[PDB]
């Protein structure tokens, strides 16, 4: 992690939220057609969250 | 964008948008032959911009 802030500079903080939100919505949508659920109640979520 | 800002020293913010200013109107003056308009209410746009 002190070798990543070295680069990026500033824009650090967001690369790193922007790569943890992908990552996060990419395993869902990965696992979407076994639990119907994932689609509907995800966005409630993720509003809240966001 | 940080290995840009890291070079050009303060007159980055200068430099870009006189570049961005320049690829608009070689755009419109590329769009010119055709569409005759152009000439007078882009530089009408371009004057309440500025």
């Amino acid at each position: 992690f002190m070798r990543f802030r070295r680069a990026f500079g500033e824009y650090s903080h967001v690369v790193a939220f922007n790569t943890l939100l992908f990552l996060m919505s990419f395993t869902v949508l990965c696992l979407t057609p076994v639990y119907s659920f994932l689609p509907g109640v995800y966005s409630v979520i993720y509003l809240y969250l966001t």
